[PDB]
């Protein structure tokens, strides 16, 4: 993972931004990566929420 | 080496530039400097890059 600069995880001042970027991101699935992009071009039947 | 002034490389609000220049500096070949120095004199055949 890269989500952040070098130091900054471990900076004092800027847990508060980390816990939310780490809140937000989660473990890359594959499988709903490429299915983000598939549903890009699918015909949608069903609305998405 | 002596890459820094005293105190700056424990320093905590350094560390990114420490980061940087022990990034660049290398250990010191005495074979690569004689040879950028006498590479400043000797005739280039082939492109440097």
């Amino acid at each position: 993972k890269r989500y952040f600069p070098e130091n900054l995880e471990q900076n004092q001042s800027a847990a508060r931004l980390v816990s939310a970027v780490k809140a937000r991101a989660s473990e890359a699935d594959i499988s709903s990566i490429h299915l983000a992009i598939a549903r890009e071009v699918s015909p949608m039947f069903n609305v998405h929420e």
